[PDB]
Parts: C-alpha cells; sequence; structure tokens
C-alpha cells in the first residue's frame, strides 16, 4: 500500500477529482496548505520568500494503482508554468476501515 | 516507531482524545481536512467532499494495536463514514526543547 | 529521500523559513494544526488534571529532502524553533519512495534540488 500526497494549484481540484474517480479511485483526503518551491513563491519574470495557497491531496491505494494515480494527477494538474505542484509517494503498513474493522485491500475497496 | 493517521468525524474528537489519554497515549496533532470514501460523499452520480478531522499520533511499535483499538472504540458507530486509519513508518523522532530522540522523545517523564 | 514533519510554535515560522532557505533548503509546505504533548495542553498543571486535555495551536512544516540533508534540516529547525519552554515542538522523519515534479515529470533528486 502507498500514500500518494500531491500538492497542486487550487483551481485544479475538480479536474483531478474527476480524473481519479473515472480511473476507479474510491477515497481521498484534501486540505488547504501554504507553500513555496524552488522559486520562493515568486511568479515574475531581492530574496523575499512568500507562501502561496495550494491544495494537498492524499490518496491511499494498493501498489498496482500507484502509476495510474500519478498519471491522472499529472494530466489534471499540469499547466506548464512554475508552481504546478509536486507529488510524494510513501509506504503505508496497515489500513483499517473504522466502521467494519476491515483491513488493507478490503479497507481500500469500492462501494 | 509508527505514525497512526485516523480520519474521523469532527464531533468524535473529544471521545477519541479521552479514550487515548486514559490508555496512556499522550501526544497528538489534529487538522481540518475534507474527504470522501467509497460512497463518494453521499449520505442519501455526484462526488462531494465532507468535513473530517485528521488525527496523527506517533508511538512506539508496541503501542500501535492499543492506539487502533481506542480510536476504533471511540469513533465506530455503525454509520457510513466513521473513518479510516493508516499506519506508516517513522524513522526518527526529536523533541525540540531538549534534543531527546526516539523512545525518549515519545514517552512522558 | 525523507519527509521531515516539524510541529512548532506558530510565531517561529519566519525564523525557521529564513534558516532553511539560507541553508539552501528551498521548498516546504505549511499548515495550521492543534495538538498536545505530554503536558496535555497545560502550562499550569493541577491535581487531577492529568486526565483533562487542551489542544493548542501549532504550525506543521513539511519538507522533503535527500537523505544527506536530513541532519542539516533538523539542526536549523531546532535552532530557530527552540525557546527552552515546554511546547517547543517535535520533529518526525519518515521515508518517501518517490518525488515527482508535475510540470516536467522529473523525479527524486532532480525534484528536490
Ligand atoms: N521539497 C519540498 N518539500 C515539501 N513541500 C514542497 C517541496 N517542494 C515543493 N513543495 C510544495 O509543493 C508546492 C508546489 O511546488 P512547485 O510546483 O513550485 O515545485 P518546484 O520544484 O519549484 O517546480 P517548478 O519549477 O515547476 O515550480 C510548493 O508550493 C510547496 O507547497
Ligand atoms: N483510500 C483513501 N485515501 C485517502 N483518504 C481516504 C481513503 N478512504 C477514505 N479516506 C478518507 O477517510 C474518510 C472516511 O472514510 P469512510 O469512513 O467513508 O471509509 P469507507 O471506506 O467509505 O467506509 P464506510 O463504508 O464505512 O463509509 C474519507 O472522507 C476520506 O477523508
Ligand atoms: N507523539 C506525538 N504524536 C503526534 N503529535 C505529537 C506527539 N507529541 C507531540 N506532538 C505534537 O507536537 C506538538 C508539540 O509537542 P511538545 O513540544 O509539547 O512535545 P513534548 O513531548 O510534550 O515535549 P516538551 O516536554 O518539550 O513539551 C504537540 O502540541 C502536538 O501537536
Ligand atoms: O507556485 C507558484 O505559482 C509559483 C511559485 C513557485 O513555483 C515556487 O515557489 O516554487
Ligand atoms: O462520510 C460520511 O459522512 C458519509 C459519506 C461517506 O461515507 C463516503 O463518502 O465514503
Ligand atoms: O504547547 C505548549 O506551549 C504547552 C503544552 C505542552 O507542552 C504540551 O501539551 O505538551
Ligand atoms: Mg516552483
Ligand atoms: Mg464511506
Ligand atoms: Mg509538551
Amino acid at each position: 500500500m502507498k500514500k500518494i500526497e500531491a500538492i497542486i494549484r487550487p483551481f485544479k481540484l475538480d479536474e483531478v477529482k474527476i480524473a481519479l474517480v473515472n480511473a476507479g479511485i474510491v477515497g481521498m483526503t484534501v486540505s488547504e496548505v501554504r507553500g513555496f518551491g524552488r522559486q520562493k513563491g515568486q511568479t515574475e519574470r531581492e530574496y523575499t520568500v512568500e507562501f502561496l495557497q495550494k491544495l494537498k491531496l492524499e490518496i491511499v491505494v494498493e501498489d498496482a494503482q500507484v502509476d495510474t494515480v500519478i498519471d491522472k494527477i499529472v494530466a489534471a494538474a499540469r499547466t506548464g508554468e512554475i508552481g504546478d505542484g509536486k507529488i510524494f509517494v510513501s509506504p503505508v503498513d496497515q489500513t483499517i476501515r473504522i466502521r467494519t474493522g476491515e483491513k488493507n485491500a478490503d479497507a481500500i475497496s469500492a462501494w
């Protein structure tokens, strides 16, 4: 199992959501964050570093779904301009659905 | 050492907090997030985000089952949307005031 | 690659930022959180209050770096964030398998540099 955390431009949330869902993702968590990358929050063209509003998407999936999730995030979030965002993939040891106590694959599965 | 991330309904925070603390688990970070699961945010083909809280609790391996047990007991109810728990590895923990590491940065006293 | 997740006092963000960027660590994500540590949100602790718990506002900083930069990052956060009082903060380091820059599709080292 892996957690895929992607930080993207806020306006791109709707496209990303639809792309992931059409590819069979059935679970995701979003929050609002502030960040900067290489360009220190500057869109123009003095080292005054600024934060911009971004959305952080977190999606837990089995290993065989990882490439698909990354493909759809990249296709939905990209515009070609600096600040398009970053994706981080990390291990998940165990997943549990609280209502039923199901584990791992079963806790990750559809309706 | 492991991180336990639980996404629960916001109004269950107080029960979870009490369940965990009575069992000796004393350190937690909480954040407001929005989410959906396999019902795609429906309480009744649209997809909606609902308000949840994310709890993050870092503990020693020996305490993981305890943390899961208490979060489940406090937050399970029987209605869809009760939440989901993710367990991941932590390689190092450091207490900023002291520079204490690992087991020492995670326990009391 | 590791993710460094540092929970600190909100007023220490600026100093932590400057110290990271001056050290060539350029890229971070910040968010507002609430928490307690072993003092359970209490700076005044009373008989029986061990089982009461208050949440305080903190800031969570998340910084993904290469393995070789982890000590530098911890050092800089600890020096900028430390006040000497309970509640100064706590840092969690965890593995990251992959990092990808969305704009270019570049990966790992090149997506952190
Ligand atoms: N190393 C990092 N650690 C944690 N968060 C990061 C890191 N790098 C970027 N971010 C987060 O990702 C958001 C988007 O970063 P961004 O797309 O600017 O990356 P970049 O490497 O500068 O690529 P680009 O040259 O395309 O702008 C940032 O504003 C910040 O929230
Ligand atoms: N695979 C996942 N990745 C990331 N977040 C998820 C995932 N599954 C669920 N979540 C998050 O956890 C919250 C609670 O999920 P939920 O309790 O609805 O799980 P479920 O699998 O749909 O089970 P139930 O049938 O009991 O509702 C979601 O709103 C979302 O924030
Ligand atoms: N084990 C933990 N898991 C998750 N979050 C924690 C943990 N311990 C601390 N935190 C987060 O870190 C913040 C600051 O912790 P703090 O510095 O109070 O830790 P401490 O162990 O109590 O040390 P001090 O004795 O220096 O207070 C907390 O408010 C909470 O957000
Ligand atoms: O995030 C943006 O829109 C531009 C700023 C940027 O790319 C950065 O700070 O790395
Ligand atoms: O989270 C809820 O309150 C109900 C909707 C749901 O369970 C879901 O989206 O998976
Ligand atoms: O966070 C503070 O400033 C004091 C309370 C504390 O240290 C804690 O809850 O562990
Ligand atoms: Mg950038
Ligand atoms: Mg559900
Ligand atoms: Mg404390």
